């Protein structure tokens, strides 16, 4: 089997891409967020706390004929940003664009923080990183793309983002019509749960590539692309007026710059982000001062392939028994 679905920015910055999940029966549309840096599929719900909800459509159990309350089991997680979610776990049947996996664990949130709430255009989480990392407890359940990856011609997963523009995740199969050139394919390390890999350098703008292995995740689930203080002050120095500002929390430049390109290697293969797509966005309406998209890794522990990286590609998640990730220019 395989399954097609399109993934719409929520904004007009991009700050995050939602994916139309149909769950239980009859069908209950929710608008989530795909993240391939977590693991659990969460969603705003009947049993969340009636404040804490602010416009977002809810999953009401009650209503699905093939809902199945998972006896005793919670869950609670706690993401990179400070927003956290938490509640009771039912199994439904889940479909993603054609896709359905039936017995699917959906965690239905009784609490959401305050970031949750505030984004009405977000009803929960699909996680689509390794299933070691789900917080169902106490027995952990798996992710989607795991339930649905026997079902599939090929145990893969695609993430075609667009910037500014909707875009695709396909399951089971490779859009060879989505990508100019050809996928090339780097190890994974599932040691941390995350879809971790290690690019073999960069290039600033017309610069020439360094050689150098930077470790990180492919994270759909992160909106900007964060590397080694090294790397982003090399690319922050060559645009003028930018710098880090502790107000704003990172790396802005003058809303008047047009910005170089930032290339990544993967393998003897490279990805060019155009410089628009690391022109993130003003830090207001109406502002000076414009966000960097490119932003150091230094407080986090981890280098992060986020949205503004992996919208620049066609990103091949492959879910063999030996994962690897794939990208291709588009
Ligand atoms: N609620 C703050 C976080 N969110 C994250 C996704 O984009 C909008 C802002």
């Amino acid at each position: 089997s395989t399954g097609s679905a399109t993934t719409t920015p929520i904004d007009s910055l991009d700050d995050a891409y939602i994916t139309p999940v149909q769950i239980g029966t009859p069908a209950q549309t929710l608008n989530l967020d795909f993240d391939t840096g977590s693991s659990d599929l969460w969603v705003f719900s009947s049993e969340t706390t009636a404040s804490e909800v602010d416009g977002q459509t809810i999953y009401t159990p009650s209503k699905s004929t093939t809902a199945k309350l998972l006896s005793g089991a919670t869950w609670s997680i706690s993401y990179g940003d400070g927003s956290s979610s938490s509640g009771d776990v039912y199994t439904d049947t889940v479909s993603v664009g054609g896709l359905t996996v039936t017995g699917q664990a959906v965690e239905s949130a009784k609490k959401v923080s305050s970031s949750f709430t505030e984004d009405s255009t977000i009803d929960g989480l699909l996680g689509l990183a390794f299933s070691t990392l789900n917080t169902v407890s106490p027995t952990q359940q798996k992710t989607f793309f795991d339930n649905a990856k026997a079902s599939l011609d090929s145990p893969v997963f695609t993430a075609d983002l667009g910037y500014h523009a909707p875009g695709t995740y396909n399951f089971g199969f490779i859009d060879t019509t989505a990508y100019t050139g050809s996928i090339t394919y780097t190890a994974v390390s599932t040691k941390q749960g995350f879809w971790e890999w290690t690019s073999t350098g960069y290039a600033v703008g017309s610069g020439t590539f360094k050689s150098t292995s930077i470790d990180g995740i492919a994270d759909t689930g992160t909106t900007l692309l964060y590397l080694p203080a090294t790397v982003v002050s090399a690319y922050w120095a060559q645009v003028s007026g930018a710098k880090s500002s502790s107000s704003v929390g990172g790396y802005v430049f003058p809303c008047s710059a047009t910005l170089p390109s930032f290339t990544f290697g993967v393998g003897s293969a490279r990805i060019v982000i155009p410089g628009d797509y690391i022109d993130f966005g003003p830090i207001s309406t109406g502002s000076s001062s414009c966000f960097g998209g490119i932003q150091s890794s230094a407080g986090i522990g981890i280098n992060i392939f986020g949205d503004v990286a992996l919208k620049a590609a066609f990103v091949v998640f492959n879910g063999a028994t030996t994962p690897t990730l794939g990208f291709a220019s588009k």
